[PDB]
RNA sequence: GGGCCAGGUAGCUCAGUUGGUAGAGCACUGGACUGAAAAUCCAGGUGUCGGCGGUUCGAUUCCGCCCCUGGCCCACC
């Protein structure tokens, strides 16, 4: 119906940006971004009115948002910067070639891919490529983004783009860039499943040294990241119903040898979840002594005591140790399995003494 | 429209962690009190401590998804 309304209003609308990429990559998304030649606000208003839904206008930006079913739609007026702007001008201001394309929703040309800069070829050749040499200068954040994309789609930076990125970082543009944008970009990064590769690209181009104060790369942390990769794989394999956010674990491993002050500062600026802060604060100090205790563990009940109160993340960090791996595993798929019938339980009840008794019975069962 | 921090406790205004049987100040019923009423006295409702599942013998607490309010945040690729 969008093409019909665009027909009536004498306008031209196009699906634009990452969405198009995801369409050509086959990935389905419920977030659609439109670029309109002419007024996008009226298009959004009318479209929202016909489907009988609410609309959220933004006149100052010249954009509007509306939600139809599971679809989240954003209509944006074509602009030449971050006189009427042509679609080409709206596309030329973007980051990468694969992100610079468009698909016409206009009825006559409907189903046509609009690609000026050859983003189709770069999507075909698995190449992350900037539109112009000044790209990373304009928005330093794109640097991270580039790597991020190169992480997810398994693409490669062109030699041009690589030199330009390295030049951008070497000019220290990463520090001058807004902190919030960078932090949020990293937040987007750690939510990727291929985020480890993104960390390899962060290592290669050394962006984390610029963003994070005091951060350095050694081999131990890297191998720890790979061990964490295997652990995450197995855990998300068998125990997958218990899944939590894995990227934050990698983030903890990165900041592991870092100072606690800059660490708390970083988790502060990153707005990390509560359990992440708990896990980190527990890791910086109590982790060592806990490991020592798990090493001294003989009976299974002591293991239960030293494990059960802990979160899943802590246990995942305990799987780093080879000696504790089979022990933590045995704790997961075995050490907790139990129940009790009616009559017996009723006899266990014949305050806190009930709980103590129950624990005595469980420790009577284990060993 | 996406993150998080909080805040979510009575009718309003607010505290509460090693999981273990819940509180304040003013309105609410009932009776003693009155010609009626109020003050005040005795007491006692002050409540599925957001909604729904899960773990647990047991969840206001541990975790997961959602409901609401407020603020910080990005708000493009």
């Amino acid at each position: 119906m969008v093409g019909q309304i665009a027909k009536e209003m004498g306008l031209r609308a196009y699906i634009v940006g990452g969405v198009v990429r995801d369409i050509l990559l086959g990935k389905e998304v419920w977030d659609v971004d439109f670029v309109v030649e002419g007024n996008a606000i009226e298009l959004a208003k009318e479209l929202a009115r016909r489907h009988g839904v609410n609309v959220h206008p933004f006149p100052e930006f010249g954009t509007a948002h509306l939600k139809i079913g599971k679809l989240k739609l954003e209509f944006a007026t074509a602009r030449r910067e971050t006189e009427p702007a042509s679609l080409k001008e709206d596309l030329i201001r973007r980051d990468f070639t694969i992100n610079a394309m468009a698909i016409s929703v206009n009825l006559e040309d409907y189903g046509t891919l609009i690609d000026y800069f050859g983003g189709l070829r770069d999507l075909k050749d698995k190449v992350i490529r900037v539109l112009h040499p000044v790209s990373f200068i304009e928005d330093p954040v794109r640097i991270l983004r580039a790597l991020r994309f190169a992480g997810r789609l398994n693409f490669k930076l062109s030699r041009s783009t690589e030199k330009l990125l390295k030049q951008a970082v070497n000019l220290g543009l990463l520090k001058e860039a807004p902190r919030g944008r960078l932090i949020n970009e990293i937040k987007l990064a750690l939510r990727e499943d291929r985020f480890l590769e993104i960390l390899e690209l962060y290592r290669k181009y050394r962006v984390l040294e610029e963003i994070i104060e005091g951060f350095q790369w050694n081999e131990k942390v890297l191998q720890k990241l790979y061990a964490l990769r295997k652990v995450v794989d197995w855990h998300a394999l068998e125990f997958s119903e218990e899944r939590i956010d894995y990227g934050w674990l990698y983030l903890l491993i990165l900041i592991s040898n870092l100072d606690y002050e800059r660490g708390k500062h970083f988790l502060e600026e990153m707005s990390a979840p509560s359990w992440v802060r708990e896990t980190y604060k527990f890791m910086k100090f109590k982790l060592g002594s806990l490991k020592e205790e798990l090493k001294k563990a003989k009976e299974n009940y002591e293991v239960y005591r030293l494990l059960k109160p802990l979160h899943t993340s802590v246990l995942l960090l305990l799987m780093l140790e080879e000696e504790l791996k089979e022990k933590i595993k045995l704790y997961l798929e075995k050490l907790r399995k139990v129940k009790l019938p009616k009559e017996k339980i009723e006899e266990l009840k014949k305050g806190k003494e009930l709980g103590e008794r129950i624990e005595e019975l469980k420790r009577e069962i284990m060993n």
